[PDB]
């Protein structure tokens, strides 16, 4: 009882890749994971700290920031990333 609380919204993007603005409630302690699409790689963010680059990916604190953006490159992707906050 205590899942983090997340948003995924469809943030700036382009042509050859994507991009988007998760944002976040009240998710003092990040420990999402984010799951890619099979090949969709992680290129750079801001505004937070993730771990990995492809496959399973978790925020992480670094100050404060509950809003954070990230790049995916598709090259052929489809459906968008999520980051997930649930417990269990």
């Amino acid at each position: 009882t205590g899942s983090c609380s997340v948003s995924a919204v469809r943030g700036e993007e382009w042509a050859d890749r994507f991009n988007v603005t998760y944002s976040v409630s009240g998710s003092s302690s990040w420990v999402v994971t984010l799951g890619l699409n099979g090949g969709q790689s992680v290129q750079s963010s801001w505004n937070a700290a993730l771990t990995g680059s492809s496959g399973t990916v978790t925020a992480r604190p670094n100050g404060s920031g509950n809003s954070f953006g990230v790049t995916f490159y598709k090259n052929g992707s489809s459906a968008t990333p999520g980051a997930t906050c649930a417990t269990g």
